[PDB]
């Protein structure tokens, strides 16, 4: 219980830097980058119990994944990646690895100030996006 409970909320992007460079790496085709890019999403964080989930509500894509700290899940990411993911917090960040095809992505959430900060990091390619409260 509590280990969450400072991103817990409705959260807005408003910064994004890196980002098509970090799709790139990801392997997200041109028209996918474009719209993926111009989106502002609201990323939305509740937790019950032991269960944590994170919406993304945009103009490109919803996404919703619900998860158990530590305990692997099957995902599809807004590009339409099938990924396995899993999700554990470590010193306070939300640290979440996604696998496939041989491939490993990690994504990392943390509070900061008044600002949820998200690092994607991709081999030697990261984006930091930079939401706060809605
Ligand atoms: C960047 C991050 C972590 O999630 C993504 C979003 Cl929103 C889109 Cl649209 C795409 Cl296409 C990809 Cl690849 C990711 Cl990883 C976010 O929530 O800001």
């Amino acid at each position: 219980s509590h280990m969450c409970d400072a991103f817990v909320g409705t959260w807005k992007l408003v910064s994004s830097e890196n980002f098509d460079d970090y799709m790139k790496e990801v392997g997200v085709g041109f028209a996918t980058r474009k719209v993926a890019g111009m989106a502002k999403p609201n990323m939305i964080i509740s937790v019950n119990g032991d269960v944590i989930t994170i919406k993304s509500e945009s103009t490109f894509k919803n996404t919703e994944i619900s998860f158990i700290l530590g305990q692997e899940f099957d995902e599809v990411t807004a590009d339409d990646r099938k990924v396995k993911s899993t999700i554990t917090l470590d010193g306070g960040v939300l640290v979440h690895v996604q696998k496939w095809d041989g491939k490993s992505t990690t994504i990392k959430r943390k509070r900061e100030d008044d600002k949820l900060v998200v690092e994607c990091v991709m081999k030697g390619v990261t984006s930091t996006r930079v939401y706060e409260r809605a």
